[PDB]
């Protein structure tokens, strides 16, 4: 049938990774140049978390962002009264001069006095990536360098070609967000290089990531402002050009969409390259009560599932995200696609489905891990269509990605009874009115890609073992080459 089925997630997820117990918080992806794979450290979340001692650094190893090997607890929390009672994001770099991996991280003091440092940068090292030893005498306090006591976090490490090691830290100075820069020859002694970049207006850029790709420098960041809660970027041809983008609040956006790569269900994205591709790892939030339409009052829930995406550098230097090749390759097993119900102005005709305003088609029940592809041609570039999940023939409500060409964005919405707008994802509308759609799912987590322009991560509890649907809200669409593969 095509009746709504009360499906449920497994404890663990293997592709949009989640451990058996707990959730994936801020990722710390690192290409390990000795093992020649990615070590994705991440902040381990539980429900509930201890009050004082939470968010230890766990790890998974992956070659390709599709299959993961669990590494367990790597850098554990300090004691209740220590500066790193709770751990926040940082960054890793391998030093071949002593053959040690250095992971810098944020030590979060439990209930600091007004004079204590809530947030301090600390470090641990490892020869093998298995046993980590804290440097119990290393503390980098923002305070000391005229930066903030309480917001001083998310250290990002990279080495420029001159061999100098750089550390960028999200902080504040003089009532404004500053990415602070520190330098070192050896990773042990550090000097202030002043402010790398100011943060636009009263925004705050969490989880900064600076890298060179082809002939452009990029800053990728996660915006803490409650109205945004998305992963954004800036670009520049030189390092100095990059830094200038936010100088005096210049606001030199890299593209026509303020460098917004994804929406509010992909956060804390940070990147790593194997020399062939650069991937980004972020998390897709959980929802309270498993309710796809409870996306938080001000901010979503923190942590959920690991989501890997692939950076696409366009030839004007702009970035979009597409699927990792190895994720796509996992979907080997073709499923039959059959119409289960029709409504309104809707025509099936061989393997082509045409829909006008108000019309919908419901297809057969998905499996657990799904790849859904189809081409959508619209009549005009003011038209609007819907990609709907958890839509049984008896569902009063369901969850849809609205592609509104007139508004130049996709939305995620609750449709049906108790319909409501949730959030959006601006992308480049095709000139030829043609949308090549791919959707990859692992249980309740999916990313929708269109034309190498849109990358839209969503949390959709119960999309698995439930029917899906296409609809037209405005104008007319014709739909072709509908496939579903699974694994
Ligand atoms: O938000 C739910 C989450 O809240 C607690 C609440 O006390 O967590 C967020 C706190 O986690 C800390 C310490 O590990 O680190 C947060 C990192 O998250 C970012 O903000 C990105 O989202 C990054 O900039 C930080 O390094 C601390 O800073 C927060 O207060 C937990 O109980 C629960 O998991
Ligand atoms: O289910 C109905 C739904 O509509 C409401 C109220 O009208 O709101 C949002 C709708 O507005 C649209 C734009 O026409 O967009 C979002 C705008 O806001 C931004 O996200 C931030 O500034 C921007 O990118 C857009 O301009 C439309 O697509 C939505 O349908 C909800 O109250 C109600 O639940
Ligand atoms: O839903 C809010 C909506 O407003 C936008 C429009 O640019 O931005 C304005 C935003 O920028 C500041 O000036 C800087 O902090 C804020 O004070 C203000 O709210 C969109 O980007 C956003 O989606």
């Amino acid at each position: 049938t095509a009746t709504y089925f009360q499906s449920s997630d497994e404890h663990g997820f293997s592709m949009y990774y989640k451990p058996q117990v707990g959730f994936v918080g801020n990722p710390m992806p690192f290409y390990d140049p000795v093992a020649k794979d990615f070590k994705v450290m991440y902040l381990q979340d539980y429900r509930p978390n201890p009050e004082a001692t939470y968010h230890p650094i766990f790890g998974v190893a992956t070659k390709d962002g599709a299959t993961y090997e669990s590494l367990g607890e790597l850098i554990s929390c300090g004691g209740r009264d220590e500066q790193d009672a709770a751990i926040g994001t940082g960054g890793t770099i391998y030093n071949p001069a002593d053959k040690l991996y250095y992971t810098f991280y944020t030590g979060n003091k439990f209930k600091p006095s007004s004079d204590q440092n809530a947030q301090v940068v600390m470090v641990a090292t490892s020869p093998d990536f298995k046993t980590w030893t804290k440097n119990r005498t290393f503390y980098l306090k923002g305070d000391t360098y005229g930066y903030d006591k309480n917001d001083f976090r998310d250290p990002f490490l990279f080495q420029t070609e001159d061999g100098v090691y750089h550390m960028l830290i999200a902080t504040r100075k003089n009532g404004k967000g500053h990415i602070a820069e520190f330098t070192s020859a050896d990773l042990k002694e550090w000097e202030s290089a002043g402010t790398f970049m100011t943060m636009m207006w009263d925004r705050f850029y969490e989880c900064p990531d600076v890298f060179k790709m082809g002939d452009w420098w990029y800053l990728i960041y996660s915006e803490q402002a409650s109205f945004m809660r998305k992963v954004q970027y800036f670009k520049g041809r030189t390092l100095e050009d990059l830094k200038a983008t936010t100088a005096n609040d210049a606001g030199i956006w890299p593209d026509n969409r303020e460098g917004m790569l994804d929406s509010r269900a992909f956060y804390a994205g940070k990147t790593a390259s194997d020399g062939t591709n650069r991937y980004i790892w972020g998390w897709c939030p959980t929802r309270a009560g498993n309710d796809n339409g409870n996306v938080g009052d001000v901010e979503p829930e923190w942590a959920g599932n690991l989501v890997a995406q692939r950076l696409i550098q366009h030839e004007d230097g702009t970035l979009t995200l597409g699927v990792p090749d190895a994720i796509d390759r996992k979907y080997t097993s073709a499923q039959e696609v059959k119409v289960m119900a029709k409504d309104g102005n809707m025509i099936e005709s061989g393997k082509t489905y045409t829909l006008g305003e108000g019309a919908s088609v419901i297809f057969n029940r998905l499996k657990v891990h799904n790849k859904i592809s189809f081409t959508v041609k619209t009549a005009s570039n003011t038209d609007r269509f819907g990609i709907s999940f958890v839509r049984g023939t008896d569902s009063a409500s369901w969850y849809s990605i609205h592609v509104n060409a007139d508004e130049g964005k996709a939305n995620f919405e609750k449709d049906g009874d108790d319909a409501k707008y949730l959030f959006d994802n601006k992308f480049n509308i095709p000139a030829d009115n043609e949308y090549r759609v791919t959707i990859y799912s692992d249980q309740s987590v999916c990313v929708t890609y269109i034309n190498d322009q849109l990358s839209f991560t969503n949390r959709i509890y119960q999309m698995q073992k439930n029917p899906w649907s296409l609809c037209c809200y405005k104008g007319e669409i014709t739909v072709s080459d509908v496939q579903v593969s699974t694994y």
